[PDB]
């Protein structure tokens, strides 16, 4: 199913990009 | 005690790096 497999295609991008953003506040504080 | 801050720190780096290796190896 094409809007299935954007949708999490897209999921699995949000994800990561909240584990940098997580990542790189460890590093700050 | 300052050997067990380093290795303390490298713990965590390494779990961040090797999620980072994950992250890429997935976007294949
Ligand atoms: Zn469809
Ligand atoms: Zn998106
Ligand atoms: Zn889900
Ligand atoms: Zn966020």
């Amino acid at each position: 199913d094409t809007e299935k497999l954007i949708r999490e295609k897209d999921e699995e991008l949000r994800r990561m990009q909240e584990m940098l953003e997580k990542m790189q506040a460890q590093m700050q504080q």
